[PDB]
């Protein structure tokens, strides 16, 4: 036992009596549902445990409660009983909605002044049911919490959850997680990225904001082979190279927001070396982009984004890559994309808007003199001057495209999608030296390609839908990092 008997009572009564006063939101739940009388014979076949206010209030009052969670679960069966039995239009499923608002205003500072995370009932985002949040228990004083809400991760403290009373109580603090974001192992390019975006930010000397790691977490040399169709037409001939070398590499990027690390943005990027055969040789292509809208303050969001993607760009550029590539079209609505279960007021943007923005971007990136100029890819065509000198990128849309074919008029119908960013033009990209990485390979199955971290985010319930999710996920997601 935590509590004297008489002392959960009290704490937790009111609330009872504040579901009680809402007149005539808490008529339907004020006496056990007697089926007969309400003429609901299938009430019982649907509703296995019945609850009210009445049998809710005999647990209170005989001592039946051994710790608060047991009456915030009663609540919730009540609720759900009457959201499972009546339609969504009816005045019960309404009323029942009432006073699920009035509850969690009312247990929220009365489950907090006895010692807990938060009053909440908590379940997974979406055969037809929802998982539930779970607890882990203190092993001092018993308390009960959310896991997610107290961020208690077993490889990371093993011998067990302390919560912050019981560490205060004992003047002691939590064991420092070294699987954190800043001790991933630093590369040159992280460090690059990093050092710009924690200058910015310095300049901006915002209160708000949080040193900014940088890390990259996947390096690996890949092949991207010829698809049969234009293997048949140019390959098969030895007018073009059967399979372009590159190297794959992931990059997250990290804020420190209320102390811990939140993984608020992603990379994946294939860069085609100066060993990679025309027409791919000195190119990047960036696959995928993702965030997750957290970052603090939001005014300088936007800004932070252009310090990392013009610092690539910048950082490749000294490298000898001469251009960029970024397939500039939305994810498609079903597609979490790096991120599993981004916020629901996260939108996916709209193609005008994401266009926009990326035009915003290269814009300071030509202010800054590190992007020579930038077009869609029917201008940069039309001035180059046949489908053989295509850059054919893993995963793009035109080696897929280029099949359904086996050029010039499908250019121009989706060239707004396709940015070109000349970084070295002229005479300058022509007796370059060779592309030498100064970073060695990182070896990261998780991180190879963005499926294997949506099946682990899906598989454990790492969402990033919340500010509290997105901290458990990134939290998650940098032990698995640690311990590979
Ligand atoms: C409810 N919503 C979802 O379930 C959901 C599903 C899938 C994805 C998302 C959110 N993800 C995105 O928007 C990704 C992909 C498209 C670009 N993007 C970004 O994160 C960046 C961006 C650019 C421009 C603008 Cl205007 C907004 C953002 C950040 C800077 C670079 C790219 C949400
Ligand atoms: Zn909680
Ligand atoms: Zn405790």
């Amino acid at each position: 036992g935590i509590f004297k008997p008489e002392e959960l009572r009290q704490a937790l009564m009111p609330t009872l009596e504040a579901l009680y006063r809402q007149d005539p939101e808490s008529l339907p739940f004020r006496q056990p549902v007697d089926p007969q009388l309400l003429g609901i014979p299938d009430y019982f076949d649907i509703v296995k445990s019945p609850m009210d206010l009445s049998t809710i209030k005999r647990k209170l009052d005989t001592g039946q409660y051994q710790e608060p969670w047991q009456y915030v679960d009663d609540i919730w069966l009540m609720f759900n009983n009457a959201w499972l039995y009546n339609r969504k239009t009816s005045r019960v499923y309404k009323y029942c909605s009432k006073l699920s608002e009035v509850f969690e205003q009312e247990i929220d500072p009365v489950m907090q002044s006895l010692g807990y995370c938060c009053g909440r009932k908590l379940e997974f985002s979406p055969n037809d049911t929802l998982d539930p949040e779970l607890f882990v228990e203190c092993t001092e004083c018993g308390r009960k919490m959310h896991q997610i809400c107290v961020l208690h991760h077993e490889i990371i403290w093993p011998a067990g959850f302390v919560c912050d009373g019981c560490l205060k109580k004992s003047a002691r603090t939590r064991k420092e997680n070294k699987f954190s974001a800043k001790r991933l192992p630093s590369t040159r390019l992280g460090t690059f990225l990093e050092n710009r975006v924690n200058d910015f930010l310095r300049r901006q000397n915002h209160p708000e904001s949080g040193e900014v790691t940088v890390r990259v977490v996947h390096a690996s040399d890949k092949t991207v082979e010829v698809k049969p169709g234009m293997k048949a037409r140019f390959v098969d001939s030895g007018e073009m190279a059967e399979s372009f070398p590159y190297r794959t590499k992931a990059l997250f990027a990290f804020e420190e927001i209320d102390g811990v690390d939140l993984c608020f943005f992603g990379m994946h990027v294939q860069e085609y070396g100066s060993d990679c055969p025309p027409p791919n040789q000195r190119r990047v292509y960036i696959s995928y982009l993702d965030s997750v809208h957290f970052f603090r303050p939001k005014c300088l969001r936007t800004a932070v984004y252009h310090e990392i993607l013009i610092g690539y760009l910048e950082y490749v550029k000294k490298l000898g890559y001469t251009t960029g590539h970024i397939w500039a079209c939305p994810p498609s609505e079903g597609d979490d994309y790096i991120f599993h279960c981004h916020p629901p007021d996260q939108k996916i943007p709209k193609p005008k808007r994401l266009q926009e923005w990326f035009k915003k971007m290269l814009d300071k990136a030509v202010s800054e003199r590190i992007v020579h100029d930038y077009k869609d890819i029917f201008k940069q065509a039309t001035e180059d001057r046949s489908a053989k000198e295509l850059p054919y990128f893993e995963g793009d849309f035109w080696p897929n495209v280029l099949e359904e074919s086996i050029l010039y008029a499908t250019m121009e119908k989706h060239k707004e999608v396709f940015f070109v960013i000349r970084l070295i033009a002229g005479p300058a990209a022509n007796s370059l030296p060779p592309i030498v990485d100064p970073d060695p390979l990182i070896p990261c199955d998780l991180m190879d390609g963005r499926d294997a971290f949506l099946t682990l985010a899906r598989d454990k319930h790492l969402e990033f839908s919340s500010l509290r999710r997105a901290q458990w996920s990134t939290m998650c997601m940098l032990v698995e990092l640690h311990t590979q």
